[PDB]
């Protein structure tokens, strides 16, 4: 793979010039791979196994290797209830995160936080369809500058900071994370959705977020990734909520709807919107990514489908010269899965597809947080 600039400029490029060197090293990285390969990871894969079947993760009973990335989230590490003592349940989730993401940084994975941000005025909930209308029409409003939330927010970012600065992996330095928040805000089913504030707002909220984290609190061991679901098929839909250029390194989205039993036509919608994205980090010098994705199997319920992951999920993550660093799928839990493990449906399929040349599992991952000289 080749670049259009030497790693030594790669800060020129960044959100955060004054990031750590892993950091940096990780964005190079990501954007080199992204040429001609991709990560595949899955969200607690350390933490969340099909059927509770817990010791390795899922893709490593399946494959062999641990996925190449992590997902986590912020969720119960900003709940109103965790109170940060080893009695409170919170806390306890909000440790097995932290002791996840330091294994899976000292085995070189990558690793990605989006934030499931219960409403700021009873705390609860995050889906729309269980908060109040007030909630709902007033959640975002009142964490912008000037609204009634907003100091509660300004704590809530306190605390993102004060976790994330803690990372520290076992060679003593600070674990880069890519931080997505706020993502599907092209859907309604999340209070900083479309239908309930204003472009000016959701952009407002974006670079007020960026600014007090970086700036504010210094956090420099932070990428950032943009990612709305997958209601766009243009390059002005994608952008319509855009922040800015300053304030995104990673560009992502999210696609499901695609996959689920859509057939071919899904599989090129997906493509399509995939390109799009691909297109722009290339334009901007971004890295692309399919943030979240996955077709989940209950077989009490519905089937696998077949070829999902060598002929779909495959294509669309190729066909037509897309370059993503990255692509993700969400937990497997109790008896739902979109990663198999032996013996389930779509076992076989599963295993062509990660012995694709592009696919990088943890086995084959480069030294993500090392620059390589000029």
């Amino acid at each position: 793979g080749e670049l259009d600039f030497e790693p030594e400029e790669t800060r020129s490029f960044m959100v955060n010039p004054d990031a750590t060197e892993e950091t940096v090293a990780l964005f190079y990285n990501l954007k080199l791979l992204s040429q001609n390969s991709f990560i595949v990871g899955q969200q607690d894969a350390f933490s969340s196994f099909y059927q509770d079947n817990a010791g390795d993760s899922d893709i490593k009973k399946m494959t062999g290797s641990d996925p190449g990335l992590l997902g986590s989230d912020f969720m119960f590490i900003t709940d109103d209830l965790n109170d940060g003592t080893p009695s409170n349940w919170f806390f306890q989730q909000e440790n097995q995160i932290r002791d996840d993401v330091l294994r899976a940084f000292d085995m070189g994975l990558v690793n990605v936080f989006c934030w499931h941000f219960r409403e700021p005025f009873e705390g609860e909930h995050f889906y729309t369809s269980e908060m109040t209308q007030f909630q709902r029409e007033n959640a975002l409003k009142s964490i912008l500058p000037g609204g009634e939330n907003h100091d509660y927010y300004k704590q809530k970012l306190e605390k993102i900071a004060s976790f994330t600065k803690s990372l520290v992996g076992s060679n003593g330095a600070l674990v880069p994370i890519i931080f997505r928040p706020f993502h599907e805000f092209d859907g309604d089913w999340f209070w900083w959705g479309q239908s309930f504030c204003t472009i000016e707002e959701y952009i407002q909220l974006w670079q007020f977020t960026v600014t007090y984290l970086k700036n504010t609190l210094s956090v420099n061991n932070m990428l950032f990734a943009f990612s709305p679901d997958n209601r766009f098929f243009s390059e002005s839909e994608y952008l319509a909520r855009y922040p800015g250029d300053d304030f995104v390194d990673i560009m992502g989205m999210d696609n499901y709807g695609d996959f689920n039993n859509q057939g071919q036509a899904g599989v090129e919608r997906a493509n399509q919107k995939l390109k799009i994205v691909s297109d722009l980090a290339e334009e901007r010098v971004k890295i692309a990514s399919l943030t979240e994705t996955g077709y989940f199997v209950t077989l009490s319920e519905n089937g696998a489908i077949p070829g999902f992951f060598t002929n779909n999920l495959f294509e669309a993550l190729t066909h037509n010269d897309v370059k993503i660093g990255f692509t993700m799928f969400w937990y497997n839990y109790q008896d739902t899965y979109c990663t198999p493990v032996p013996g389930l449906p779509s076992a076989n399929d599963f295993m062509e597809f990660v012995s694709k040349p592009e696919v990088i599992l943890a086995d084959d991952l480069p030294e993500m947080y090392r620059l390589p000289p000029n």
